[PDB]
């Protein structure tokens, strides 16, 4: 008999198949022949953490976020079709708009014409500030005669006002053959221009998981342009007598992809609500959307998928994020299913370690205090669900050198969304593990060689100076 190679993918792909079925294709896709896409003088960069500084509390050295607006450049001015773009409202300002411009201008110098879409999710609160007809004339001015050439759809969408759903998906993807994507949405956002810049990290890759990102996003802009004259649920410009395309992906780029490497990635991401109701095809049987809502899972698979993720770990468990609990009724505080999923796993004797942004951005508390909780309805009582915690979590709030603070007096922030596990599968992307109900995605990555990179750039850093505030640290017999 064959032994699987990636035992972890296999066992979110199964779950992903049951959960949603009728959604592989659109909003999720296991492909193989992926190549992570760093440069030969650095293998490992890739890997776009911001702003990449660790062991000093002044942040000297940038190389993080200037890669990240090189390879943006890079990659739109290698297009020669397509570029496609998602993020949270506002409009790419700033670092990013620059950065868009000189790659449109690039590619267009070349001799190319592009159809480019630009989406952004608006929180009703947040509605004015977001003109797309503003900001299409600003990107066609700063573009000059290069605007000659592109054929451009801008839109600012919001899919259900009392379930509180818009993208969040922070996705580029050029020709439908390279992708960025993670959790950083603009430069201002994550203090960038700034020297208590936010913690942060995408990746890019190139190959068939490309694609898998340009269906989502016509999954996104077939809703949206179905919703362009419905002036409470998109705003909607385009240059010249452009249409709406839906299809961008579909139409432009095919459907086979040709491998660029050798990694395998689960893209998977949601639909929030108000996009669809449910997939129809689920025979899944398992307002709150995230804990008591059949119907949203099937078509969120993303939250069954990070579930899966940590399910599947036989070892250990990473979990990098801004929190693990909501603070935004009528959002519920927390993932259950998540909770027990890593008190199912301490309970066995896996390992888990969860690092969150400083809560003055106790938070630590609450998290530990829920955890234990969970474990004694698996236990049976709290003096062993504490034995079980205090033997197998590390709980602790993010900072990137031996100080408290920056040396400017803020504190530390983090916006990672980030999982991985047994130091050989991760996920990331712009999906939060605490309770949120909108568009996101991201990729689920099963590589040892990657995610051994992944531990020696970003999480063992990571924990070297954030264990200092650990409320509980198995490794050292802490547990307050």
């Amino acid at each position: 008999s064959a032994d699987s190679a990636t035992p972890h993918l296999d066992a979110v792909e199964q779950t992903l198949r049951q959960v949603s079925p009728g959604l592989e294709g659109d909003v999720w896709e296991r492909t193989s022949g992926n190549k992570l896409d760093g440069s030969a003088a650095d293998p490992s960069d890739w890997l776009l953490q911001t702003p990449g500084c660790w062991g000093d509390d002044k942040c000297a050295d940038r190389v993080g976020t200037k890669r990240l607006l090189a390879k943006m450049t890079e990659n739109i001015g290698n297009a020669t079709r397509t570029v496609d773009i998602s993020t949270l409202a506002p409009f790419p300002n700033g670092a990013f708009q620059d950065a868009i411009v000189a790659g449109l201008k690039e590619s267009a110098a070349k001799g190319n014409k592009l159809k480019v879409r630009i989406l952004v999710g608006a929180a009703p609160v947040y509605h004015m500030n977001v003109m797309p007809s503003k900001y299409r004339d600003e990107l066609t001015a700063k573009l000059g005669k290069a605007a000659e050439n592109i054929t451009l759809n801008v839109a600012s969408m919001t899919t259900s006002k009392t379930a509180f759903s818009w993208n969040h998906s922070k996705i580029l993807v050029v020709d439908g053959q390279s992708a960025l994507t993670g959790g950083i949405n603009s430069w201002k956002d994550d203090y960038l221009d700034t020297t208590h810049p936010v913690s942060d990290v995408d990746l890019a890759l190139t190959g068939p998981a490309a694609g898998s990102a340009g269906r989502y996003l016509d999954t996104l802009w077939t809703w949206t342009c179905q919703n362009k004259s419905n002036i409470a649920s998109v705003w909607f410009a385009a240059s010249g007598n452009a249409g709406c395309m839906a299809t961008m992906h579909k139409d432009t780029n095919p459907k086979a992809s040709p491998a660029t490497g050798n990694v395998p990635v689960i893209a998977v991401g949601g639909l929030g609500v108000g996009i669809k109701d449910v997939d129809p095809k689920s025979t899944f049987r398992p307002h709150d959307n995230t804990n008591a809502d059949r119907d949203y899972d099937t078509v969120n698979p993303e939250e069954s998928a990070l579930r899966a993720l940590v399910a599947s770990a036989k070892s250990h468990i990473e979990i990098s994020q801004q929190d693990l609990n909501a603070t935004c009724p009528p959002l519920p505080r927390y993932d259950i299913r998540l909770y027990d999923a890593l008190a199912a796993k301490m309970a066995a004797g896996v390992k888990v370690r969860i690092v969150v942004s400083d809560p003055a951005n106790k938070s630590l508390s609450e998290i530990s205090d829920t955890l234990r909780n969970r474990l004694a309805n698996i236990t049976g009582s709290q003096q062993a669900a504490k034995t079980a915690m205090c033997s197998n979590l590390q709980l602790a709030t993010f900072r990137s050198s031996p100080n408290d603070k920056w040396a400017d007096g803020h504190p530390y922030a983090q916006h990672h969304k980030l999982v991985s596990v047994d130091s050989s599968t991760f996920y990331i992307g712009s999906k939060n593990l605490y309770p949120s109900w909108l568009q996101d995605f991201g990729y689920i990555v099963e590589s040892p060689e990657a995610a051994k990179q992944l531990d020696a750039k970003l999480l063992d850093p990571q924990w070297k100076y954030s264990q200092e505030t650990a409320t509980v640290d198995y490794a050292r017999g802490i547990c307050n």
